[PDB]
């Protein structure tokens, strides 16, 4: 039995007391970290610094995020006027100027292909190719402030802003149907694979927050209307929530409240279960699917839950110190390899849970990796 060990901590000296944004390398390698204090610097799964920048403004990252290559880092500031392309490795910087001195608002590169997003408080989108580093710009897509959005893996983009719509564009940025018009504001968009009985579903449903209230359901197969799946008063106010498996969506809400359903579309309407966690205060909660685990973290304590039996597993337990505060990011990496927690206050915490040991067998002999520092064999 291996608990989570604490591989190393860090502190708001570097990142700054605030709203800390952490990235994942596209191959777990590099975990680029950034806060309140201008500061930008990449740590290994082990706690090794490695490159570290520095940013001219002082305003909070809105947008933090690597390419494909894990060559660059686009970072875009709150309310800046400009963003920054860093190339990590050469620690090279380039500047790229908003058009009509807009405050940025929004960035996002494509989790599949080399696309960054940028959008405005004024509603003007614009794609911008890093092979050929060409903007492309589309009007009237918003008429306000762009709040929310991200990119598929096929290549869409998906775009919320605060006056309640949502919008899709494709790589050549031709929109991909409409508008979307529901009730409140969709926010937290996310893709999902729908519970369909064949197996030949794309990555496309849209799983969104609806005025932090619901969730917004939204499908292309058949052109369905967005469904809004609401929650009872008891719930109260969402926190988060997160997919796992093919389309089962696990939330949790301020009172400890856990509700998990199916995508099944004939089973949305009734959640399938909800349960109750914690009777004081709730911080953060997600699910990973090639470890399977759950962590939920709150009152300065992470809980280890199961996702079938939803058994709670009390031995991986990790509590975080009372500095640690409200946490307000929380994630594993693509594989799951390490774990990583960022507070308001510029705590920043490392735990190993996974590192799945290789292993290759001779005639009746195996080995096992066990500590990384060494080897043991097996008769």
């Amino acid at each position: 039995m291996a608990s989570s060990k604490k591989v190393f901590e860090f502190k708001d000296d570097l990142n700054g007391s605030g709203k800390v944004l952490f990235s994942w390398s596209q191959d777990c390698s590099y975990i680029a970290v950034c806060g309140q204090s201008k500061v930008v610097y990449v740590l290994d799964k082990r706690g090794r610094k490695l490159k570290e920048t520095v940013l001219k403004s002082k305003n909070k990252v809105i947008g933090l995020e690597w390419d494909k290559d894990q060559e660059f880092l686009a970072i875009l500031q709150e309310n800046s006027t400009c963003f920054l392309l860093w190339n990590v490795f050469q620690n090279s910087f380039e500047q790229q100027d908003l058009e009509e001195k807009s405050k940025g608002s929004f960035i996002k590169w494509s989790k599949t292909h080399p696309v960054l997003v940028i959008g405005t408080e004024k509603g003007i989108l614009y794609f911008y190719n890093k092979k050929t580093q060409k903007k492309i710009p589309t009007m009237g897509k918003h008429s306000k402030k762009i709040t929310t959005g991200d990119w598929n893996d096929e290549g869409l983009l998906i775009t919320g802003s605060e006056e309640k719509v949502l919008t899709v564009s494709s790589h050549n940025s031709d929109s991909k149907g409409e508008s979307i018009t529901v009730q409140h504001e969709p926010s937290n968009l996310q893709w999902a694979r729908q519970k369909t009985d064949d197996r030949d579903s794309s990555q496309r449903t849209i799983t969104a927050i609806l005025s932090n209230k619901s969730i917004l359901m939204y499908d292309l197969n058949t052109k369905k209307q967005p469904l809004e799946l609401v929650y009872e008063p008891k719930y109260g106010k969402i926190v988060d929530y997160q997919l796992f498996g093919d389309g089962y969506i696990v939330t949790g809400f301020t009172e400890g409240y856990v509700a998990h359903v199916s995508s099944h579309l004939y089973e949305l309407r009734d959640e399938i279960q909800s349960k109750r966690i914690f009777q004081s205060s709730l911080d953060a909660l997600c699910t990973n699917d090639i470890i399977y685990k759950l962590a939920v973290a709150g009152e300065n304590q992470i809980h280890i839950y199961n996702l079938g039996t939803w058994e709670e597993v009390k031995s991986q337990r990790i509590e975080l110190p009372k500095a640690a505060g409200n946490v307000t990011k929380m994630q594993w990496a693509n594989n799951g390899q390490l774990l990583v927690v960022a507070t308001a206050n510029g705590h920043l915490y490392g735990y190993l849970t996974s590192i799945p040991f290789l292993t290759s067998t001779y005639g009746s002999i195996v080995s096992v990796l066990s500590s990384f520092t060494e080897v043991s064999i097996v008769d």
